[PDB]
């Protein structure tokens, strides 16, 4: 099935090719933990932000333009993206905003990071009626020396 994993700031602002706009260390850790050994689908920008292949995962870049790195898979359509995933049990969609929007309706799970931070940006995570999902895990964390904002991890399953 397909899952989306995203970092969200107040009002759902995301940094589309960034996360919940920023790059909280604790969040990147959670992100690795939950995407390792699974294929990850991302748009060009996010790839660019990342700058290298994410190790331990099959990197699939969804983009209309030709690739520039033979170490990852370049695809030009959601159909191709999925096929390249083969028959794994879970596909992780990592953003940005446009890719979230194309995959959200097909998704069955959401791995979210709620960061208590006001940030301005024009991009937000797509809307999802909270009444259609079910929270199965939550873990709140206060701001620390490493993470300047508090954040809360949450996993939801489509009901
Ligand atoms: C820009 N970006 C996209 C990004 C960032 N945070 C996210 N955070 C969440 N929760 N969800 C996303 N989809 C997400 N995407 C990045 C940037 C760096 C790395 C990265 O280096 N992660 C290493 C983790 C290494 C480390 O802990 O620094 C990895 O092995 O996954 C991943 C995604």
């Amino acid at each position: 099935m397909i899952s989306l994993i995203a970092a969200l700031a107040v009002d759902r602002v995301i940094g589309m090719e960034n996360a919940m706009p920023w790059n909280l260390p604790a969040d990147l850790a959670w992100f690795k933990r939950n995407t390792l050994d699974k294929p990850v689908i991302m748009g060009r920008h996010t790839w660019e932000s990342i700058g290298r292949p994410l190790p331990g995962r099959k990197n699939i870049i969804l983009s209309s333009q030709p690739g520039t790195d033979d170490r990852v898979t370049w695809v030009k359509s959601v159909d191709e993206a999925i096929a390249a995933c083969g028959d794994v049990p879970e596909i992780m969609v990592i953003g940005g905003g446009r890719v979230y929007e194309q995959f959200l309706p097909k998704a069955q799970k959401l791995y979210l990071t709620h960061i208590d931070a006001e940030v301005e940006g024009d991009t937000h995570f797509p809307d999802y009626e909270p009444d259609d999902w079910e929270s199965v895990f939550s873990e709140f964390h206060d701001a620390d020396a490493q993470n300047s904002h508090s954040y809360c991890f949450e996993i939801l399953e489509r009901r």
